[PDB]
């Protein structure tokens, strides 16, 4: 999938992700980092992978290693349809804007300032990114 | 500068590519390409650089060597200030549509169908990316 390489995506600022779901996806998820073997925060938005069903899993990956799942079950999106999620945060917190309006809240586990690359994986087109 | 890699840039679709002129600018590019040492677009907007004042120049890239320049003296740009360009393409030429609605004609010298990656240089920073 897509990769938006050297963001400079800074405490404060807001990170928009549009896209369009797969017909017919197992999941697809947003992926925001700063360092190359390890992803700060991952969104994986599973209709049907796993033993998850319509739920939004989350986690970091450190040196290749996932982390501490949590889960959200607010699931607004729709297979074949577009969606647009807003990411924000701050020393603590990344806060995580659902289209439905509902918020997810997610640990900033590495205690990052800064981010400088988003990427798409799975069953999704990334269509657009805006960073201000 | 900001990269985005991995996109599926197919013919007849359009890429929007938005940012902001940095205050105190020579010149900022916009590269769109399909291999790695290579560009198949480089649009250079010159405000002053080399003997080129207020002028966009235009030319390729083949295995790290530049090819034959073109030019054109339509300069809608303001250092400081936003701007959008929307770049589209068939087999045979590049047009791209400048934000005052001049379209400037490049050739598709790689006689390219689709293409994978497009990164801003120079004095811009990029705030958003739309391909549909
Ligand atoms: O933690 C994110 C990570 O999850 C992996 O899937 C896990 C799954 O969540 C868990 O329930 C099961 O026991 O193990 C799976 C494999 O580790 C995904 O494979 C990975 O891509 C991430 O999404
Ligand atoms: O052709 C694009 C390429 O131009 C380089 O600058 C040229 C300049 O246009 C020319 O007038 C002068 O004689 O030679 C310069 C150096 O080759 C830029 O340096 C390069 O970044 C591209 O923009």
């Amino acid at each position: 999938g897509v990769e938006v390489k050297n963001i400079t995506f800074k405490l404060g600022m807001y990170l928009t992700v549009g896209g369009v779901v797969n017909s017919n996806a197992n999941r697809f998820s947003i992926n925001v980092g700063e360092s190359t073997d390890s992803i700060a925060l991952h969104i994986d938005h599973r209709f049907s992978y796993g033993a998850d069903q319509n739920t939004i899993v989350l986690n970091s990956m450190v040196d290749d290693g996932w982390q501490q799942e949590q889960r959200s079950k607010n699931f607004p999106f729709t297979a074949g349809e577009h969606f647009q999620i807003t990411i924000t945060f701050d020393i603590d917190t990344f806060y995580i804007q659902l289209p439905d309006g509902h918020k997810v809240e997610f640990p900033n586990r590495h205690g990052d300032e800064a981010f400088n690359f988003i990427y798409l994986a799975g069953d999704a087109r990334l269509t657009f990114v805006r960073l201000e």
